[PDB]
């Protein structure tokens, strides 16, 4: 096993994993075997950290496990593309807080239906450095931990309603993440292209 507790990407028995935090509270990973990880935190700031791949694309995800934040934190497919920058989320629980934005309708995936939004960051941190951005939810109608998702599904929804994904030139990881919260997290992941 090995504990992270500072910014970085890299490989860990096969899988990709990045870990992102903006330094508040006390936030860590341990990467176990396979597509394990565990996550730790208490009155986070802003904390992404998760396992998957070195790029995006059509996926089968498959994970399962446990995410019991107290207060603000996400459950999400997570990843970014280039041309344009984007930051998506396929999002199937969260705590006090769902995420939102200006909705674009639903799209039906792995037993749920999923509300479709977009926002926009202005120079924040991102995978380009500090960039403006557009960020893609999927947010399933009823919270669960673990199941399949057809990122497909998702990925042609966003693109019916004109939400258009860059190339998958950054990873894609089963992301646990935190707001102004405490938490833990023990998940698996696993996946195959459609
Ligand atoms: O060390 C470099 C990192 O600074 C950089 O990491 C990305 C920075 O942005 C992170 O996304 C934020 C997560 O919180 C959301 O609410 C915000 O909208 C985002 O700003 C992302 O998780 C990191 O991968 O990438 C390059 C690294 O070398
Ligand atoms: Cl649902
Ligand atoms: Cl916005
Ligand atoms: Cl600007
Ligand atoms: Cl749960
Ligand atoms: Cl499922
Ligand atoms: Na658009």
């Amino acid at each position: 096993a090995t504990v992270i507790t500072t910014n970085q990407t890299g490989t860990n028995n096969g899988f990709y994993y990045s870990f992102w935090t903006d330094g508040g509270g006390s936030v860590s990973m341990t990467l176990n075997s396979g597509g394990n990880y565990s996550t730790s935190w208490t009155n986070c700031g802003n904390f992404v950290a998760g396992k998957g791949w070195s790029n995006g694309g059509r996926r089968n995800v498959q994970y399962s496990g446990s995410f019991y934040p107290s207060g603000n934190g996400y459950l999400a497919l997570y990843g970014w593309t280039s041309n344009p920058l984007v930051e998506y989320y396929i999002v199937d629980n969260w705590g006090n807080y769902r995420p939102t934005g200006t909705y674009k309708g639903t799209v039906t995936s792995d037993g749920g239906t999923y509300d479709v939004y977009q926002t926009t960051r202005y120079n924040a941190p991102s995978v380009e450095g500090t960039k403006t951005f557009n960020q893609y939810w999927s947010v399933r109608q009823s919270k669960r931990t673990g199941g399949t998702i057809t990122t497909g599904n998702h990925f042609d929804a966003w693109a019916r309603y004109g939400m258009q994904l860059g190339s998958f030139s950054y990873y894609m990881i089963l992301a646990t993440e935190g707001y102004q919260s405490s938490g833990s997290s023990n998940l698996t992941v696993s996946g195959k292209l459609a």
